[PDB]
């Protein structure tokens, strides 16, 4: 079970986007263009998403994060789970929450995390994402 | 988790149809318009299909049914399983039969039950369907 | 015992209003227009009200919350329980505090939470409300 | 208090006639209860109900009687059709305390609950409801 | 060789519809046999057949289903009406090896025998044939 | 369900011919499986595979057959060359449930997995794949 | 096993540089010009790096710190580990993480910590570094 | 930790080369372009070198190999160890043999395996190399 730590940096307070975990994970070239390119199956057993708050305390807003376990959404719709952009945050998703108990082909993404902020345009912080993954059937 | 009991009523002896367990299950508003829109993942860990006989004992026929796990059939083909229109029936399908080992997106039908009767056009009975399901990742 | 997570968003620092838990809970259509519409009785066993602070640290004020277990007040009168709008908060009400030990008809609200802020008009945060409920006597 | 067990019956249930039985001060089908004990006690609770369908119907009658239990008397006609009895086959159904608002004493001027029913058969006789309510009473008058 | 026991069913037997079931390469009603084992073995013989009539008919249906056993597939429609099943009563009938040409192996390109049937009832549903064939196979492909 | 064990073989493997064997509805090399049980069951999973190379090659033939296991049928030709069998020496290789997508039932209209292979020898005969798949089936048709 | 506490002060929010642990550690003259000058071997068994936050809450930015255990980098490249300059932080590196299990000559640095901030030019805080070291073979 | 299996194929009986385990190991993209760029430190705690014989039994020679621990040799000198081209071989090197007791920078080759064959120019076989390695300090 390998471990991959990467970071989505300079998330503005109004940043909206998706982080797709699989071959589309350009944010970690050692994963999308690394391990996946030379394997058949992989499952991302655990995800640790931490919001490191670089925002000034004069920035009002929050980043709402939705964990879609099937890559069926291109934009966040659930505004329930969120971190205040002036406060550090941490969320741990286990295997059952992330569609991560059956091996997937290295061509299709396992899931995605969609983030959407409603704050001001200034830099609001960064996402440190630690995925504990497993690999199988070497090429 | 929850246990939803709903009904498909006024089934004539020759009525045919499909019960798609998921977003297409219009029969139970407590599931399709309710819990399916309050969660991301779900699985129907058990199904109990009971046939309550409203039919006259002086009418013939039966209602055959086929459990389509992957929603690949839209009309009945097989007739091995059947409920007599004058004898109430009961059939319990566990998780592995109804594809419910893993989790599904609420925009997807988990499985379906195709039913077709060969009786007359008289009211043959009702289906009481009891789905024991679990939910995940609140929306 | 089902669980429902919803959120009252964009609570301005001077926001004053009521969240009524029952058929009048428009903030969770999966509850008011979902489970309740297809059941006879329900009791909300537990409530977890968390104030997520999206307010800038230059916003002075607090949101006072009063838990009325009988829907007898249309506006907050007790200014004792409150969260500072610049600080995250969490309050857990059990069954006895919320009139939640005897089943109620799905037409009458079990209780309500009245919130009233004295801060500035800017966005002060959001309420994340997790109600652990139970349902009975299926329709 | 006083523990009573009243067995009464709503008879001549037409296969298509629909109705409702309100348990409490308006239970005219059991005059020994509505105008009986409730005239001599301040509080009652119907701790248990046993509703049974004894069928007088022939083998050729096709239909059913759907019975809904309204624990607050806020419905006046049938709404759901999940629970049902075959009009040609006797059936039984026991409701405990919680299902029928029977965990808390009610003053005799209020209705505890009701049982609505609707038959989807023909107009011939279908059967009869044998209803056994086990109740308790308090505070004698 | 390989001993198999295939249980299949011809369902929705109308009380008046007549037909024939050819056992062997053309047994479409049991796809696990016609297109199954016969694609992987040179020789088979159906050493035993158990034909059962499971009735879905009401007590008011008057008729029968006459079943003839043609051990050489040289008849295409029913000819005799001695053997028969009541369309309202389940029945059973076991054919041994000799009665069904089942004492000698047949290459998979030929039909072992067939069972013709004809109902003299009405057009309503009469029942279903539950057919259990106990067969043996040789010379794997 | 039903537990079956199908042993078939892809023969006349040229030392240089490359191909792929798709296990499931398209397994033409084992007609008793693709067109057999899969015509009579809704769900199957191939819980185990045993691929064996039985060599017909002489001592003078230099080469190997590289076999890749694609658990999702998303590759059409060989890509990797790590696993391999000597074309002159018999070999064995057992894949368990997880390695071959065999932990979850698949509807009969979808392919469970496939085994691609490519020989880097000459054009002479190299051997034959003896493949034993132990499978289970559900929901009879 | 001696202990050395020192401090890199007045780290501006945009400060970028390296702290090399060994004879090049000018920030602790009692270590580079002290113990090392009179010994042959030393290993720095443990490092405790704490960011004390002197920054005003109106300063947006973070200091990213990379622990290079071989002195092969002159500038930070990994922007994953970081402290928000408005929040105190603490990180403890043990022996295996800092190339600190085999004795080194007192002329070559054991490792280095490269810090790089992306905040404003104002004073963002200080680094308090506590190295638990060991010394061997007295001169 | 992980166990990477890669291959050096199409080795003619007289082919010579060097397998540099580290950033120069172009054979395995899952290691050189992958994990080596996802971590700072690493060590190859075990190596299993297997020689799968593709060669004809009517060809002579052998492939000798020398385990260079400190990458000081670029071409083979010693020939004590050897794999016959007609008999598959296996050799397991533990940590102390392959210099893997300590940790290394990913910009450095930990060790290498020099191989040279004295056979003809016919395809003699393939090398299946299985490195059991560990990683440290995520980049």
């Amino acid at each position: 079970s390998e471990t991959f730590v990467f970071s989505k940096d300079n998330l503005a307070g109004s940043s909206s986007g998706a982080i797709t975990f699989g071959p589309s994970l350009s944010d970690c070239p050692a994963f999308s263009n690394g391990m996946l390119k030379a394997y058949h199956e992989y499952k991302i057993s655990m995800v640790i998403l931490e919001f490191v708050s670089e925002a000034s305390s004069q920035n009002s807003g929050s980043i709402a994060y939705e964990l879609d376990p099937h890559c069926k959404l291109n934009s966040l719709s659930s505004t329930i789970n969120k971190f205040g952009i002036t406060k550090p945050g941490k969320r741990a998703f286990t295997a059952s929450y992330i569609n991560g108990t059956e091996w997937h082909d290295v061509a299709e993404d396992q899931f995605r995390i969609l983030y959407k902020g409603n704050g001001s345009s200034s830099i609001a912080g960064s996402f440190r994402i630690t995925i504990k993954c497993q690999f199988h059937n070497p090429k």
